[PDB]
């Protein structure tokens, strides 16, 4: 009570001596000294029990409450926190290490929630109020912010904050987690710099984005890479990258910049390879054009269960655009475009596996045929109950892209990895 | 070294005295004289250790700041810099000798780069802002400019200035670069004077404009040709040719003269054959009508990848007009108005090709019939990786345009081309 | 708008529940297809049905809770749909009540066996659904 009552009583002196309406006059620079003196004046005039160190702590608390973000100032500094969800004034949760835990932190009222939300979302020109209910933005620090207003939220306005993860699983980690055999890792390392146009496929939450990020690390630093994402998840260690992001309609169908527009624009920036975040709409067609007109090295991630279904989904996405194409021409384009297809699924035990590393043999008649280089076969469950299985080659000595490895000087490594497959 | 602080002080002094807010006064020559005098006075007063040459260079920097393109001023005016890329505001790259490389040049802040881009795109009366972040322009001097704004780009505004080298290629050069061989290309020379409709189709950077320039130099001087372009690109050497160019909306969003406004007028200038630079939207319709009603021998470069896709694109472009004709009627208009639909596309390696010399025959309802006088197939890759393919005369001694081209007596060379290379 | 919900039910947000007004499971799926097509997205009906299969696992068809049914897959326009609980009518009572019974169809492994095993509830399924047959 005292640790809160002292502040509740002291804040009145600071508010009355210089009202918040005086903002921009004696700003942060002068405001720091103003608060440092006003807190001391209030402590001297009004008896206080907190110590001198406690006096400085309360001065800093006043600074945070007046200028800073107040309640959320400590949380935003902790690196072990990923999400900060509010949903109210006294009921605030956080996420540390996957799980979600409630916290003992309290606002003052709903009006303070609105104040903090507006003062934090204004940093990127957004404005949310009773007339504008919803707000969604990407702050400069590298975080996502979302806010919902009263008229819709019966319980009251809600706030949601995220973070940009900086510890992503490297290829060595995936090797440790036994999701891809070391021979598979060697073959993937060959493919990465081999400039093959891979297309990652897998079910929801099967490890697609992480696998794509791991693959991107094999790019030589002397190439322009332009990434078209919707959530800004990837991070590359190359010295030359042009990160792009779409924009949803901020009003009733105005200002939309669909991923198709970004992919189409990238064709003119002279990229060396286009990397897409998630191919959902008709943009697939444009991406295939990029995969065809001398940008060997592109990558993508769709949502399919098996590579055959990945091909079917690509055809469906192309047809969705309504270009009036004949199906056989689409199949020819896909056959000439996609060189590799990596399948990433998750099993009933919660683990993640790379079921297939497939290549496209071509088109025979009216059917698309494929060859395989690694297949994850299940055999049973161990005593505990975890899934049990292992990979294997299909006796294919020189892949359909061996000449590429010869061209780029990776013939020896690929030959050793594939010959070592017989182990 | 220390020139940065001294230059900042000099710029501040000049702005305080000769402020940029006095625009419309102290014009170019007056601005230069005033800046020189002010910089000399400041060097006399402001403590600067720079020498006389250093003072002159500081004056030049002041001039660039006041009325220049910013630190890019020396970048654009060098000898053999093919491409100039700006990824953000600190990592400007340049391409030399067919390979990229970093440059120590760097800007002052993202805002200055944004202003510089918004000014460079001003030469063509176009605007880039937060409500329209993508800009693609052809500078009058001939270079190509692309700009993306912070709302989409994450690392700051992204800029790409790709200059174009000297004078285009003749048909002889196109035969030298294996683009097409005479035995299957003689139809190009035949149509160079056969005066039949033609529509070049291709993808970005596929060389459509150069193909048109090569295929229009055959037209004999006696004919009156009216060329319509978004910006000066073609350099025909015939004696009787009329050139035009559109005007985008002015400062107040008025005075726009779109391609339709020019083609509809050219319909009443007694032209013998129109040459449209690039077809984008409704103008297509008018051009087709021009080809249908007397003005036989037109040309127009659209944007597509496959001839069927090109025809569907034309259909959609006309549908944008809002007349209410069926697909079959518009396809018949194409058949009787479009004779040859060439295709130009880059292969998986990049080198230019001519994948089609196609002709339109007729209709069988809502489905078009399209003979393919020529096609282009790909065998695989070469020892060094570059693609290997073959054009082949599909074989038609008497094509659809046999009758349409019988007047000039050109069925002779038509039979020669389509029989001397039938196998 | 169901589309968004159906997108939620597939794109990682497991455990979404919707409420519509349709008589039979075929009628429910037909209504879902019509609603999806109503949005102007123009998705071919085949892909809409595939999305419906992906997003729908359990149908509590009240019509009483007359039906509890689940999807099995697709083979074309046909939407393979089996049953878990069926309510049948046998006659009428002197007071006029509709006399019937509610049968656990009999199949032991519904489509959601894997989820139940993951969360540690297959034993409950055996204790309830397998014992219901006997
Ligand atoms: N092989 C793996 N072993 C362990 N954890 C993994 C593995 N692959 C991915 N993860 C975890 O999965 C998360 C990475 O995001 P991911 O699961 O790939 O999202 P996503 O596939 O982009 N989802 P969506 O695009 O919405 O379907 C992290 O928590 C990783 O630790
Ligand atoms: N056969 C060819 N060989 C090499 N370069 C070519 C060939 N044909 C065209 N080009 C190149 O294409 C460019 C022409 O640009 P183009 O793609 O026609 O502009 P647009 O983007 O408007 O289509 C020229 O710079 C030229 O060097
Ligand atoms: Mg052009």
């Amino acid at each position: 009570d005292y640790y809160h009552a002292t502040k509740t009583t002291i804040f009145n002196a600071l508010l009355n001596t210089i009202d918040l309406s005086q903002l921009a006059q004696l700003d942060l620079k002068q405001a720091g000294e103003e608060i440092r003196d006003i807190v001391a004046e209030l402590v001297a005039i009004k008896n206080v029990s907190m110590s001198v160190a406690e006096q400085e702590h309360l001065v800093q608390d006043i600074i945070n409450d007046v200028l800073g973000y107040g309640p959320l100032e400590p949380l935003l500094a902790r690196d072990d926190i990923a999400d900060i969800m509010v949903n109210g004034a006294h009921r605030v949760f956080i996420e540390v290490g996957g799980k979600v835990q409630l916290t003992n932190v309290r606002f003052r009222d709903n009006l303070q929630l609105m104040n903090i939300c507006q003062r934090i979302v204004s940093q990127v020109g957004r404005r949310v109020d009773e007339s504008s209910p919803i707000c969604d933005a990407r702050l400069p620090d590298g975080s996502r912010v979302n806010v919902i207003a009263p008229p819709l939220a019966l319980d009251g306005p809600t706030l949601t904050i995220r973070k940009f993860k900086k510890d992503k699983l490297t290829m060595k980690n995936l090797v440790e987690f036994a999701s891809i055999s070391p021979e598979g890792a060697r073959v993937l390392g060959v493919i990465g710099a081999c400039r093959c146009n891979l297309v990652i496929s897998g079910g929801t939450g099967s490890g697609k984005t992480t696998l794509l990020n791991t693959m991107t690390a094999f790019i030589d630093p002397t190439e322009r890479v332009v990434t078209c994402e919707d959530a800004a998840e990837l991070q590359l260690q190359q010295p030359h990258v042009v990160r792009l992001e779409t924009r949803p309609p901020n009003l009733e169908g105005s200002g939309a910049v669909t991923m198709r527009d970004l992919v189409k624009n990238c064709l003119r920036m002279r990229p060396e390879r286009i990397i897409v975040g998630e191919v959902r709409g008709p943009e697939a067609f444009d991406l295939l054009q990029a995969m065809n007109t001398g940008h060997d090295g592109s990558m993508g991630t769709l949502h399919a269960n098996s590579p055959r279904e990945a091909i079917s989904r690509i055809e469906s996405m192309i047809t969705m655009g309504g270009y009036g194409l004949p199906s056989k021409t689409i199949k020819e384009m896909i056959v000439g475009s996609v060189d590799v297809i990596i399948q990433a699924a998750r099993l009933r035990d919660g683990s993640r596996r790379i079921t297939h590393i497939t290549e496209v043999v071509g088109l025979e008649g009216d059917v698309i045929v494929t060859q395989d280089l690694f297949v994850y076969e299940i055999t049973g469950e161990d005593e505990h109950g975890k899934v049990v299985g292992k990979h294997r080659s299909t006796g294919i000595a020189r892949p359909r892209f061996w000449d590429r490895a010869r061209y780029y000087g990776l013939e020896r490594e690929l030959a050793e990895a594939l010959d070592a497959a017989e182990a």
